[PDB]
């Protein structure tokens, strides 16, 4: 998996990611990359590079394909698939976009597929939160960063994606990655908006604390914010699984 960093080419700088710097260049003078650079000191590095080459064999069509790594120098450089329209955080954000109800569906679809594909491979997330999804040029949504926060060293904490048994026991679990996809189907309806918008952290973990829930936004019909409330049952063992929510998600597109 170790990619020649001399077949790389940097072209753009895209900003700064979560884990450090992205850059948009050309593997071999020819085929478009993402080239993302891992601050240094940010990773235990050792256990990330055995793990990065574990997840190089996860391959789906709505995850971020990773190509290589390079790991003979440093800073760590991470060479992935081009998402020539970025964060889906940011792209929702953009009201320029007049989206349908149809494309935020299909969103949802998108990453509920790579969802589903990872849990079938035992394989959590960890954060997943529009932040991390990311936008072709065909206006697909592919999901990445799965993983990742398990190497970072070491106000920051995804408590507002985050279900009562994590933000009061650490309880983490494939249910813990469906609660968040529930958050994610929010911000998706919402055009972007944080969850739990006028609350701090502290104040939200107590919401939930208490039983209480995000609510419809405008753009979710009846059905979609039955899926999307599905994800949040107090009860961990009631939530359902990745493949329950795209065959839901599928019955409301053929439907709506
Ligand atoms: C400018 C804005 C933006 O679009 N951003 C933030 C700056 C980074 C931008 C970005 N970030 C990425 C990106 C690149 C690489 C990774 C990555 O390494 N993912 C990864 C790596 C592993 C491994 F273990 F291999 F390290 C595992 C899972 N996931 C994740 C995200 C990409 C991309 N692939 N194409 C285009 C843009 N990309 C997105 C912010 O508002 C719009
Ligand atoms: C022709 C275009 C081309 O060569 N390209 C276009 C993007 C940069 C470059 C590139 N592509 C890949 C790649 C992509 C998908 C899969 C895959 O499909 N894996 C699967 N596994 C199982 C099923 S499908 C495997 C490898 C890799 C690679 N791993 N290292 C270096 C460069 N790479
Ligand atoms: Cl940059």
């Amino acid at each position: 998996w170790e990619i020649d960093p001399k077949d790389l080419t940097f072209l753009k700088e895209l900003g700064t990611g979560q884990f450090g710097v992205v850059k948009y260049g050309k593997w071999r003078g020819q085929y478009d990359v993402a080239i993302k650079m891992i601050k240094e000191g940010s990773m235990s590095e050792d256990e990330f590079i055995e793990e990065a080459k574990v997840m190089m064999n996860l391959s789906h069509e709505k995850l971020v394909q990773l190509y290589g790594v390079c790991t003979k120098q440093r800073p760590i450089f991470i060479i992935t698939e081009y998402m020539a329209n970025g964060c889906l955080l940011n792209y929702l954000r953009e009201m320029r976009h007049r989206f349908q109800t149809q494309q935020l569906l299909e969103m949802c679809k998108d990453v509920c597929e790579a969802m589903e594909y990872l849990e079938s491979k035992q394989f959590l997330h960890r954060d997943l939160a529009a932040r991390n999804c990311l936008v072709n040029d065909q206006g697909v949504v592919k999901v990445s960063d799965f993983g990742l926060s398990r190497y970072v060293l070491d106000s920051k904490f995804p408590v507002r994606w985050s279900p009562p048994e994590v933000l009061m026991y650490s309880k983490f679990s494939s249910k813990s990655d469906i609660w968040a996809f529930g958050v994610l189907m929010w911000e998706i309806y919402s055009l972007g908006k944080m969850p739990y918008e006028r609350f701090t952290n502290s104040e939200t973990a107590e919401h939930i604390a208490q039983g209480l829930r995000l609510y419809r936004p405008h753009l979710a019909s009846e059905k979609v914010y039955t899926i999307m409330y599905s994800c949040w049952h107090e009860k961990a063992d009631e939530r359902p699984t990745f493949k329950i929510l795209l065959s839901n998600i599928l019955d409301v597109m053929d439907e709506e």
